[PDB]
Parts: structure tokens; C-alpha cells; sequence
């Protein structure tokens, strides 16, 4: 079973779309796990706080070294060899290809961003790899998250270019090509191979 | 208010992430709107594809009825559709997006949809990244998290917040200085 832990101070967001149709089956089935561990429940401090002000001054607060070591740490010592990951916009380029490499651990960590960021300190100690889903600027790491855990899900065995058409086979004046129609097995892989280039 | 309509067979999953701190509070006070169209509802939306192929497709005439009804209430749409063959989204075409008032994101389940929609409403295909997921939906949500956040209102250096000391790891003393320049200093060239 290949197991995701992802770290949020937004458990109610999760699964969410996870929790839908194939994934979510499979989800039930156990050929996939999912952990989501609320950061917040490891602040163990008055008034609960995950996050504080920047040293140095800055706008916004960032995820404490502190809490979150203790959200880690205790991952930690569930899954020794987990791959640590974290959703940032610096990270490397997620792609089909970077999820099969990802596919080599059964075992994989999402730790999700909030606010301006973590504390640099979390990042070089647990040598966390970082990873973008693309250029582009979100409010959080969850949905970079779920994008990474579709992705590769997807890939857990038994888990699961040209253009396609269905009926009716006449849609406001627009007709299916005829081809498809024929039942010309030749044809159509002809036709098929065409339109995709 | 910027507005976002999203189609989809899974209604249930929205608002889901974009209910959530700022993105949620901003459309509860208004900032934003967010319609969500149950494509099941304008019918089974899916059916086995002309000239075999594995899956299912969802059918044009559904697709037709729930655009429409779109485009009574709003003729002036941006017309998108989330799937791998579209433009890279980027901020940059976040920022052009944001040129409409007005956008809907048709969302993908099966194996797709019939191509005869995609030509009729000559709907803009946008794809958030080089990777196959489940369906567009997840691509919705990124691509109006990305938008939203640039409407007024509703909002690179290593950073460190307290404790000063950690698994014996200690912030750049610079940070702690009180000291304006030399801190401008010190991240600028950490940027690099």
C-alpha cells in the first residue's frame, strides 16, 4: 500500500476531491493510505499558535520551527524512511515523469505551506525536497498537495491525444466524422493518428 | 465582484479548498462569486465513444444544455476548459485572465469530452502542469485560487520566525539586530 502523510493546519480540506470516484474507492479498498496529521494539534503552547511574525520584520507570519518539528518528528517515528516533500514555488517542476520517480518510495510526506511560508531552519534540517506544481502563485500548499497525490495514485497499481466524440451523432449542425462510424478498425486508427498530429 | 462558474459532475467537492481562510471569508463578504453548475443536472452525461476506445465521454447535447444555460445568465463568458493539450497556466495568464469579470471552467471527467463542444463554444483550453489527474476539477481550483487572490481585498529570502534557537540551529544573528540595512542586505544577497 502506498502511503501518503500530508501535514496541514487544514485537515477538513482533505480528502476533498481525493475522496471521489476511483481515488476514493481505491481509498477504501486500502491500495492507497492517507494521513492527514493537523499541524496545529502539536503546537502544545498558550492560545494554540502554529505561526508568528518574521524575525527581521516582513508582513505576514510563517509556520514555527518548533511546531512543525513536532508534526515531523512524529512522522517521523511512524514512517523512518518516508520521502519528506513540501509545496513551495521554488521547488522543482512537478511532472508526469518527477511522479514516477516519486512512485520508487512507498512511502511520501506532503508537508503544505500556509501563510508567508516555514521557518528556513525546517527546510535544511530535514533536508525537505521541494516541489512546485507550476508558476503560479496559490494560497496554500494543499492543492499543490492533492495535485501531486492524484497524480501518482493514479499510478498505484489496480488503481485505474487524438479527439473523441459520442452521440448524438448530429449536435446543432455539427456532425460526428463519418469515419467513426463505419466500424473500419483500419480507418479509424488511420483517422486517429492523423488528427493527432 | 469577479465571478467564476464552474461545471462539473462532482458539485460536491466545491467549494472544498477555496472555502477556506482568505478565498472563503472574501466569498462570504462578496469579494468574489462562485456558481457551481451540476452538468448532471442539464441531462446520463456520459457515454461509450464513437468508434470504440476505451471509457466514456461526456455527450454534447448535456454539455450544450448546461452551457447555455451559462450563457443566458452571463453572454459574456470566458469559455474555459481545463485538459492537457491547453496553454500552460502560468501567473502571467492568470493576470490576462483577469481582464474578464466573468469566467467558466468547464471540467473534464472520463476519458473527456466530445470535441464538437470545444469547437462550437471555441472554448480556451488551459492545462495547470505537464501530469495527468483524475479530472479537471483540481485544475479549477488552482486556476481560481491563483485569480482570486489578485482581487483587491481579498489579500524571495529564507525566513525565521521564533524560537531564536532550535535542534541547536540558530537564526542569522543579523535578523535580530533591529539593524534596517544590514538585514536588506543580508536578504538580498540570500536571494541568490
Amino acid at each position: 500500500s502506498m502511503i501518503f502523510n500530508v501535514l496541514t493546519i487544514f485537515p477538513q480540506m482533505f480528502p476533498g476531491p481525493l475522496g471521489v470516484s476511483n481515488l476514493g474507492s481505491a481509498l477504501k479498498k486500502g491500495l492507497w493510505t492517507l494521513n492527514v496529521f493537523d499541524i496545529r494539534a502539536f503546537a502544545n503552547n498558550k492560545h494554540n499558535t502554529v505561526d508568528d511574525t518574521p524575525y527581521g520584520g516582513g508582513p505576514g507570519m510563517l509556520l514555527r520551527a518548533d511546531v512543525l518539528g513536532r508534526c515531523i518528528d512524529e512522522v517521523l517515528s511512524l514512517h523512518p524512511n518516508t520521502k519528506l516533500m513540501f509545496t513551495s514555488p521554488r521547488g522543482v517542476s512537478f511532472t508526469q515523469d518527477i511522479a514516477r520517480q516519486t512512485m520508487n518510495f512507498d512511502n511520501i510526506t506532503l508537508l503544505c505551506g500556509r501563510f508567508e511560508g516555514i521557518d528556513e531552519r525546517v527546510v535544511d534540517f530535514y533536508k525537505l525536497q521541494e516541489v512546485s506544481i507550476g508558476d503560479y502563485v496559490l494560497s496554500g500548499g494543499e492543492l499543490a498537495a492533492m495535485v501531486i497525490i492524484d497524480t501518482c495514485v493514479r499510478m498505484v497499481p489496480g488503481v485505474i491525444e487524438y479527439p473523441q466524440y459520442t452521440r448524438p451523432a448530429s449536435w446543432k449542425g455539427m456532425e460526428v466524422p463519418e469515419v467513426l462510424l463505419t466500424g473500419n478498425h483500419g480507418e479509424i486508427e488511420k483517422w486517429r493518428r492523423n488528427a493527432s498530429l
